[PDB]
């Protein structure tokens, strides 16, 4: 799957929290794991 499919639901939680960069998004949750707080705390980090 592509990480649109992948990270649906998690791309629309970091999206409706005003992160919009997919590039961003889906670099954060891979190193995450797909864990949205994990995600969240690299794009609030650095």
């Amino acid at each position: 799957l592509d990480p649109e499919e992948r990270y649906e639901h998690q791309l629309r939680q970091l999206n409706d929290m005003g992160f919009f960069d997919f590039d961003r998004n889906v670099a954060a949750l891979r190193r995450s794991g797909g864990s949205v707080q994990g995600a969240l705390d690299s794009l609030l980090n650095g």
